[PDB]
């Protein structure tokens, strides 16, 4: 039945190993590409090694402590639109696992609410089968009987939520002015973001699960008042016929929002009158390549792909949300279904027109660079067409030519992104440079300029990879820069604070893991420490660069012990390539 | 030309999805100024099912299938569309007669309409009260006609 | 000089007795009516008695405790516009005095920042001489040299400010991840609002002073980047000539906002191009009555006043902000300057036209009822024209006739306001009923319906006054209702919580003060307690209605002792009229 | 002004071509009730005289004199009688209505009853002049500067 299928879904979801293998980076599992929320390159940043370690070792012995350790997340900033920004907070892995274990032991408090709920089309999290059109069917069924539709949307819901209002929603505000499940969940949520009570750390499955529980108690209240609507996260569609219905709904909705410190985005409040508008229809996009077959010339294929990209950008401009994100999946599916030869795939995507100087892969790459949220979409598309026959060397040469041709614009874009803390836009350029072996856009002293403050952890890792890939460069101008960065970061905390509970936890772990595997040769680190006259000790040189000294510094060493167990057992959080040489093609 | 690239060998789920998308497409077309685009929904669904040579068992499966997880039935969507504009009463009822001859059993359609009316009983009762107070003759006529027929 | 005059202003302002006599209710002192922020009727709600008590007694002996007691403020909701709402939080008097004393002892940390500041036109707080046109002159001087003006506005600045970000602004975010002035000020601010770290308690001078200090450190950062602009609270005007100037300013402004968790209201972001638009010009309003003299007939005066009200409402509609609030002051000033006889004042404002059934005072009253933020404006205007000659009995009869004529609409408005927690709209109607002796709009069981939950403290006090004014009614249907309300309110707190640190502190104090002065006869309270079978004790009947029993209940009695000292010394926070009979005309 | 008291919102309604398209036989329907008209009296004789003034044409009222305005005012005063029996308050000048209200349910109830009366009496609403004024109210027609 409905309840059995929901119970199977939530039994599969509410598993700690699942919530770290796919939960941390907000991936989707299809069996035991629209709603896909994947925002980090799986080939570099994944939790496969950590989840493999978890399957055979229980780490709950590290979270027996009463008070949750307060840690600092990775601050990653992504574009909301062409002008606005959205702030992601990637929690410390220790804090993430604490919250993960707590939610998985208290799964009963989430599942029953999710089961009883009727209004949410987002309580399935784009998992195994409950992909987008099924939630669309649920919305359709919920919208029956209404000649009018009222659209409501909370403004900055994730980023401005008062974290202490979670017990107010779950248990009642009054019962909260007086230990329990909601209070402990609140403490763990704030511990994931350094005791900050402003917002929820966004960008993973646990945050979405907690937000869905919060909004499902919202729905519980609003259905107790005998209302019916469809909600996706914080977007409400309320079907109604009579204006008194809308006014009563708005009154109760406003009371609940005001009581819970929620702000309504009044710019998105609209009423649709029947006949209803439906801008986001994908039928034309999916049927764009119906009248093209594998017997057509490769030039026809190139022209149709270019026209298709232009068509989808126009569709996105015309209000068809998500139409650009459908470009890559349906190009891949068309090439796979139409049975196009591998030599033909290579010819289509590698052909450079002698007179127009036009290459279709370069057009797709430029499209990806126009919106940084298309980074993983582009890279997945490239992996697919690489398996189809498009050689990796030709793609690398095309991307090299693009970067060389647009070097001035790319350098000033990097300067802008680094000045303005545009984290994902910088991450995309450095990720393309790492993946496609771009070894001339930035020289040595520009690469060293990215290892500084206000640079996100993933960008720092990608810059370090770019520095290590170039064997000409000397890793002492790098060790000095990294050590200075580590010292400056620790200078912002109390001296009795463990380093892995601070900012740059992921970049620190990257560096110490690389040091243990001896990509940073111990001889040259020793020479650098001697140059800086670092006092030796029982277990090293007492520098920020020495994990043996760092792992025992601080009054509270729970995160240090956690990450020491990961390092000792050779668990990597950043993939160094299939041959440990930082090559990803 | 909405159903050009669909054939009788396609799965019934594909047929249901295409009919739902087609209804949404026609409502959008009517909204965009294409006068009479909703009134073309029923005739071309009927003509498509007749031309594509879809089996009677398949007709019954398409229009009677109730999705276990989304709780979605396409006949219920068409019925709701008909109830949104009372001028579509005879269009809906003619369409139902056609698909009844095609294989969609009358008992299943009656059960679907029963479920819709039971689910939306509150809204329908207040609509009847509004229509009876305001002398909205055809809107009341449509609801009572559906009650009599089904 | 400039600095000496600013120093005199801030020496006068930063005085605890000043910050309670005018600070608490956000009043303005002219010598030792535009920007006036007065939102509560001075004749009922004032701190004259408390400030008089302070001048002769030092209450700092009550705030020697280390940990600030966390108290619950009075939640008062006022309209932001015809559709939106603004939330006021009137702090507990104990918490208010704690924060007041701390700010006055740390005045040096505010004054130097205010002195050095250049960009703020709001760091004067509409005090002695620094009224609106002088801040306009400051803005004009700051806007020199710019052919273009960029307007920026933070969205929901007071109500969504993260209170822990105050140390980030004042001391630097980095120096805050490590006792000081900023941390203690943060603790006191959160204690004023029951440890809630979401927003600043709005509606008093201390909150405006702290907000100005926060924004003056904002200005300090932005001027260190060599920018020039004019800011009023959170409204920025940035003069510029070249687009690179605007882009650089927007970049740095966005960085500071993002770092400090501040949200920009993108709907109010506009660029004015020269020639500049100036909608808010008051010259026509002030010159409306130039060609009218005291020798004109009273009918001419009535017609001109009516036309003037219509003109000002139109001006407000056309974007002339604050044009309606100028109606009452300039009518009063015109009648005073034109030397109109007192008999003529009475004739103008009391004449009821026999055929049109039109009275100008009724029109002004209806205008006041259209926007509840005009309550105090209307009541001040009525006091002025009452001194000018307009008899109080005639005004009471006119308001009686209006309320009787519109009784149905007013009753359904009261029901709407009470259901939707529209605090100021209800407060205005009950205040008009109390002031003008309206004794028939609500009967006994409707009056008792307002003494319930989700009703603000001032509305509860006004309803109690309306009940006591009617000598026919029995105060046992009132004592039962109040006791039930007190029990229900205390049921939402831990049993070891002192009652004066809870919600409804002001209404509780009102009731106990009234009981000590014997407006509630002790005999009838005793009879009610016996009817409810309340167990007696060493010091009373152990009911919520007995201050002798309540004052010693709770683990922490600092607020109880404070308010006990106020009650014992017969300090009133609600004025009972000049003759202690609740009559205010 | 006195009639518009108590309303934070104003709804403006206007009948379209009221004088020129009025069905003259609907005057007894308004004055006496439509039902009592499917069965000599004052209203019938007034209707006959009105049509005689315009050559037995039953389409409109002869416009441009005081008698036509008096009859139109009587017609609309029976309209007002019905609408006040339903406990409504508004200001009407000829066929221009200003309805003061605060809550949207008030406006919807008023529009429902107003539409029923118009439909029953063959009256057409000028939907191009239907507007809602929100406070602060607009006042374009002010003659102070001219005078």
């Amino acid at each position: 039945s409905m309840k059995k299928e929901f119970t199977e879904l939530y039994d599969f979801i509410f598993d700690p190993i699942f919530l770290v293998r796919y939960g941390y980076y907000d991936r989707s599992i299809k069996n035991k590409e629209f709603g896909k929320s994947d925002s980090f390159y799986f080939k570099v940043f994944n939790m496969e090694s950590f989840a493999d370690y978890l399957r055979s070792h229980d780490l709950k012995t590290h979270f027996n402590g009463k008070k949750p350790l307060s840690t600092d997340p990775v601050y990653f900033n992504i574009p909301k639109n062409i002008e606005a920004r959205r702030q992601y907070k990637m929690p410390n892995l220790y804090s993430y696992m604490a919250l993960n274990y707590y939610i998985c032991d208290n799964k009963k408090e989430f599942i029953e609410v999710f089961i009883d709920n009727k209004f949410s089309t987002s309580k399935f999290f784009n998992q195994l089968n409950f992909d987008y059109p099924k939630t669309q069917e649920i919305t359709q069924t919920l919208l029956y009987g209404g000649i009018k539709k009222l659209h409501l949307d909370l403004s900055n819901f994730y980023h401005t939520l008062y974290t202490h209002s979670i017990p107010w929603m779950i248990d009642g505000k009054s019962a909260s002015k007086q230990k329990g499940f909601s209070n402990t969940l609140d403490t763990l949520i704030t511990a994931c973001q350094y005791d900050e009570t402003h917002g929820i750390p966004t960008g993973n499955l646990l945050s979405r699960i907690i937000t869905e529980l919060y909004m499902c108690h919202f729905d519980k209240q609003m259905e107790y008042k005998k209302f019916v609507y469809s909600r996706y996260v914080d977007d409400f569609i309320f079907p109604f016929t009579f204006e008194n219905e809308k006014q009563e709904f708005l009154n109760e909705f406003n009371l609940i929002c005001r009581e819970n410190n929620l702000i309504i985005n009044d710019n998105k409040t609209k009423v649709d009158n029947f006949p209803f508008v439906d801008k986001s229809s994908k039928s034309d996009i999916f049927s764009f390549f119906e009248n093209i077959t594998s017997t057509n010339s490769n030039d026809k294929w190139i022209k149709e792909i270019s026209n298709f990209i232009d068509y989808c950008v126009n569709e996105e401009h015309l209000g068809n949300k998500g139409a650009i994100k459908c470009i890559f999946p349906v190009i891949t599916n068309t090439l796979k279904q139409k049975k196009v030869d591998t030599k033909n795939i290579d010819n289509i995507f590698s052909k450079r027109n002698m007179v127009t100087n036009f290459n279709v892969f370069e057009k797709i790459l430029d499209l990806s660079l126009k919106d940084s949220r298309l980074t993983n979409k582009f890279l997945t598309f490239f992996e697919n067409i690489n398996e189809f026959g498009f050689s990796s060397l030709s793609a690398s040469n095309i991307v090299k030519k693009y970067f060389s041709n647009n070097s001035k614009g790319l350098k000033e874009k990097i300067d802008h992104y680094r000045k303005n803390n545009f984290n994902q836009e910088l991450y995309q350029i450095l990720l393309y440079m790492v993946v496609f072996e771009i070894d001339d856009l930035l020289n040595q002293e520009e690469l060293l300029n990215l290892i500084d403050l206000n640079i996100d952890d993933y960008s720092l890792i990608l810059g370090t990879i770019l520095y290590l890939k170039n064997s000409s460069y000397k890793l002492e101008k790098l060790l000095k820069k990294i050590d200075q960065l580590f010292i400056n970061t620790h200078a912002n905390y109390d001296v009795k604070t463990s380093r892995m509970a601070e900012k740059l936890w992921l970049f620190r772990y990257f560096f110490y893991f690389l040091n243990c595997k001896n990509i940073f040769s111990q001889k040259e680190i020793n020479s650098y420490c001697q140059s800086q006259n670092y006092n030796s000790g029982q277990n090293g040189y007492q520098t920020e660069l020495n994990w043996n000294y760092i792992k025992g510094q601080g009054k509270d060493l729970r995160a240090n012990n956690f990450f020491n167990e990961l390092i000792v057992k050779e668990v990597w959080l950043i993939s160094c390539g299939e041959n440990e040489d930082f090559k990803y093609l």
